[PDB]
């Protein structure tokens, strides 16, 4: 559960997750996952090429560093390595490009020297020290970034250190009075649920990212998890923090559960992405571990029908524990995904109308997966709620095992990317918030500039373009798109996907949509900030920025 | 539920609330309040006289300095303004203690030099670059309400001082069915934004005790909490987007997005900004269907401590009713005096929604409380508590014609430090009074009114008869410090609601770290470099 140091040893250099876990051919030709790690682990996704095939048309840098300050910083006892290959697996995130950089090439800029600060007072001394000797400091947790939030500025001429947090993990204290607990940024959301959970206890914050995310980065990013309905986004979790800027230690002197004592600083820092300091320590709410669990999942006659029950649902304040609304595609994907082998002379689409023969065309039906958890009793109460909710909007149950699928498929997903890159496939995942009302037309309109853009541009078949909704608030909801193309015979491939990414995020700003729900803005959507938080807002980020971090020793370059 | 600009027209100059609205002895000698205005009112309290002298042991203008081209270019804005003193007077103060004392028997350092008026947005814009071109410093009013010194003119601000008073800038502008929101204008009062948004089958459920009077723009600046908060949240909850006016320039998000990752939310660095930023002039605020029922609720327990464990449980649980507040045992004595053993509390309740969900919440909430030796009390006392609440400000202005003097103050506090701090915080008023000099042993009382994963709000009355004392003000001003002290001694928080303002300026740099306050004044003179908003709140 905690990220070793040198993590190429466990991690994939080149691309998401763990080394032992990837998809490949297996002896009957059917696509699998390696390894023992996740409940999908060795187990064969027999019509998974086929869908595929069908969706794509394919066939299956010297260390710069003062001696005066290493000479320091062997005082400390604090572990460091300016080794290549520890610099660069901390010189990115998770976007498309970096990927790329990382397989086909290089990076521009990348650390000088990787640091393990162990507890708050070694981030002190670091601190310090970058004062002292004109050190840029960039910090990394999970590594998860998808907003060229880790990316080191290619023009930045100072020794650049890589604050790696990953050996900050420790749980400090369990408050089983008030249901807090206060932990190391560093920890990792698994291990941080796994040990509580010892205790009969979990934060319930569980972001996809979760087997490498932090405390740290989720606080910096605003990060937010599936299961928010019941135990809130990472703003509502939190009730205590500290924080190490060049101008010295932030934190409140005590642990009330709400104060008016002014604007809340602990929002001057959520979302900050690693821009005025270092989150060292943090105080989160705690639940009891839920006795019970239960998986679901419905079909409506269209995605217009599983929105407008989203929507009542979240009027009711009935939401379960997780709510997911998918379009036919995804529906379509998932069933893709099931063991049974067709019959090679039976389409795909006729396969899934004789499967399914639901009084719905099965081009156009969409499937919302439900998770509840709680107390047993409460639990059976709330789902036969949400199911007669959605019954009047022609919804009719489809059953435990496709939720449980929908749910483990989820820390699956970031593993397909590779094997995409493998046959030419490329594509990345984008997000938004949106009021109720934009909902439909903010979907239907995204896909279809998305189509419009790529044709354009010389790609040669239709992207695959689908979305759903992951979350529901009172006043919206969070809709995730993923946007995927075969890249054959494109001269620059990575130009036409961030110039159609770019022109996605201009359809969603245009039809209502939120600049991010969770991603954050990093460096990569730095351009419409001022426009979406206004001048003055803009201005005000920059004040506490230039007042707590004048030297930018935080110098990612994020934000602003 | 228009406040009019001429406020004395209709609310008491010298206190709170509406002239037609004060407690007198009826024709059979029973404390009563007179009008018809709230449920109690020409109600009778047979046992209140009672109840009072048991426990307290008694019988019963400078000129307007302004800038004539000022006044000039702003007679040419057509926005409605005033410098007669009453309008001045009344718009100087809030509803401290000291205060109504100075504006009683006394005069103020400093009150505003002219009120301005302004209806709109835009009316706001053009009377901060007016402020702006002839270096006038602005203190905005709302309501009227606060409980901070926060409304209190400085007494060596030497520039022209407008009250920019948003009264009159209180229509709702939209209400959008499609998302559930409702954006106003932020001059609209509680209760007026009720009544109109009721009409229509919503409501935001947002219920301060001050409703009447205090504004959306005033619960934003002083981060407002309401009775029914466990349903429908604290404004922090609430709002979803705001429209503010600073000197830099407005303030506002493009967006109406539901959950933003983009930066720092800047919503928080106007909440909680006491006035001292800009003018809020329009917000968008959550709204719900009415509820379908409402239902109120008792329960007795053998004392304060087995009652805490069990709103402790309640919230543990994550089922709390609407309201569910816990007094101590002086409290239920005081309620019982206000109808129409030593250690004994009591718990109201306030359940709402629909009928047969409220009957199955009611039934698991005294199940709950049996366990902590609980028992219901009955649905009459629970509705006699809630009631009381908009008539104990009007006992204020009843205690001071008997030379009974006091205040109510607030803190949020972790669980596991609350009956401690209850404890300890009372026993500090006493040992305090009696070394000033006071008679009688004060009234010193508590009860909890929020529950939290985290802690509760804890909600204390400090009061006594001030015979015999040279500087009776002096006393409380020092024994409501001291109070402050023992609270922040015992783990609870500066505020948990009433704010900072200027009464409690001095421990906010230890509350939020120097850094911390290093953060809001580098805001505060980027929006504001030369500090027109002046009032001099929080920094
Ligand atoms: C497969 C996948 C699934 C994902 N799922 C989700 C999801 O469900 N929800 C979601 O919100 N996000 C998701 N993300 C995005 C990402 O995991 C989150 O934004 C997360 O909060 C980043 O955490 P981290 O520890 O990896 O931070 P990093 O990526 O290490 O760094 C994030 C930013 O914070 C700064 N930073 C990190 N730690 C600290 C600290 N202690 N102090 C100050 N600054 C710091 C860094 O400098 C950087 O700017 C996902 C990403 C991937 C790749
Ligand atoms: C009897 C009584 C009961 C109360 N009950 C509660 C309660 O239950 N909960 C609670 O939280 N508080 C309560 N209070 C305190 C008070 O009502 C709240 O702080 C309320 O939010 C203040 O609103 P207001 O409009 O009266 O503002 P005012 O008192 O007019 O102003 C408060 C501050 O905000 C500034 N301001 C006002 N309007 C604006 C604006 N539009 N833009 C910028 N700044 C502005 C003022 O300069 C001042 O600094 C109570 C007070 C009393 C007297
Ligand atoms: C799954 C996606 C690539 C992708 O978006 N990966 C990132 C790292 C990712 C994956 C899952 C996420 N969940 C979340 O909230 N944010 C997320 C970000 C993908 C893979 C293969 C082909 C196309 C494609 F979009
Ligand atoms: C009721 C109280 C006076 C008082 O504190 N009134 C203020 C204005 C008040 C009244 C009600 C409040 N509710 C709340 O959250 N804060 C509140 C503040 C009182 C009256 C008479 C004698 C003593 C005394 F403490």
């Amino acid at each position: 559960g905690i990220i070793p140091k040198k993590r190429q040893e466990l991690m994939k250099w080149n691309g998401w997750g763990y080394n032992d876990s990837k998809f490949f051919l297996n002896k009957k030709g059917q696509l699998e996952l390696t390894g023992k790690r996740y409940p999908l682990s060795g187990v064969a996704l027999p019509t998974f090429k086929d869908w595929i095939q069908n969706t794509f048309g394919i066939n299956l840098p010297p260390s710069i560093v003062n001696e005066d300050f290493l000479h320091e910083l062997k005082k400390t006892n604090i572990s460091y390595s300016q080794e290549a290959d520890d610099r660069v697996f901390r010189a990115h995130g998770h976007c498309l490009h970096e990927i790329f950089l990382l397989r086909e090439g290089m990076f521009e800029r990348i650390p000088d020297i990787v640091l393990w600060p162990t507890c708050h007072d070694d981030v002190v001394k670091i601190v310090n020290l970058a004062c002292k000797y004109n050190l840029c400091i960039i910090p990394i947790g999970g590594g998860t970034s998808v907003s060229y939030g880790l990316m080191c500025p290619a023009d930045e001429t100072r020794t650049i250190i890589s604050l790696d947090t990953s050996q900050m993990n420790r749980i400090l204290w369990v408050d089983e009075n008030n249901l807090t607990a206060h932990v190391e940024a560093g920890i990792t959301g698994q291990e941080l649920e796994r040990q509580l959970k010892e205790s009969g206890y979990c934060t319930g914050h569980e972001p996809d990212s979760l087997e490498f995310s932090t405390v740290g980065g989720w606080i910096s990013t605003r990060a937010s998890g599936m299961k928010k309905n019941i135990y809130g986004n990472i703003e509502d979790l939190v009730v205590h923090m500290k924080v190490v800027t060049p101008r010295g230690v932030i934190e409140k002197s005590c642990q009330g559960p709400r104060m008016s004592t002014g604007p809340d600083i602990h929002h001057f820092i959520m979302g900050s992405e690693g821009t005025l300091g270092v989150i060292t320590e943090a105080t989160i709410k705690i639940r009891p571990t839920p006795e019970y669990q239960k998986y679901g999942s419905v079909a409506f006659p269209n995605f217009e029908q599983g929105v407008a029950c989203l929507r009542e649902i979240a009027k009711q304040r009935c939401a379960p524990a997780s709510i997911r609304l998918m379009d036919n595609q995804q529906f379509q994907f998932g069933h893709a995904l099931k063991p049974q082998v067709s019959s090679i002379f039976t389409s795909f689409l006729d396969g899934l109308k004789k499967f399914y023969i639901k009084g719905f065309d099965p081009n156009q039906l969409s499937v919302a997966t439900l998770l509840f958890e709680g107390d047993r009793e409460k639990v059976l109460q709330h789902e036969k709620q949400v199911y007669d909710i959605a019954a009047k909007f022609g919804g009719l149950a489809a059953g435990e095992d496709n939720g449980q699928r929908g749910y483990l498929l989820t820390y699956v997903i970031a593993y397909m990317r590779d094997l995409g890159l493998e046959y030419y496939i490329i594509g990345e995942s984008f997000e938004t918030s949106a009021p109720w009302d934009r909902v439909v037309d903010l979907c239907r309109n995204v896909k279809e500039r998305i189509r419009r853009e790529c044709k354009e541009k010389g790609v040669q078949f239709p992207p695959l373009s689908t979305c759903r909704v992951t979350q529901t608030y009172d006043a919206g909801a969070c809709i995730y798109f993923y946007f995927a193309f075969n890249y054959r015979g494109i001269s620059d491939p990575l130009a036409v996907f961030e110039q159609t990414e770019a022109a996605a995020r201009e359809e969603i700003l245009a039809n209502g949509g939120s600049l991010s729900h969770h991603h954050g803005v990093g460096k990569l959507r730095k351009q419409w900030l001022k426009e979406s938080i206004s001048d003055v807002g803009f201005g005000m980020l920059k004040s506490v920025k230039d007042y707590v971090d004048p030297t930018n020793i935080f110098g990612n370059r994020n934000l602003l």
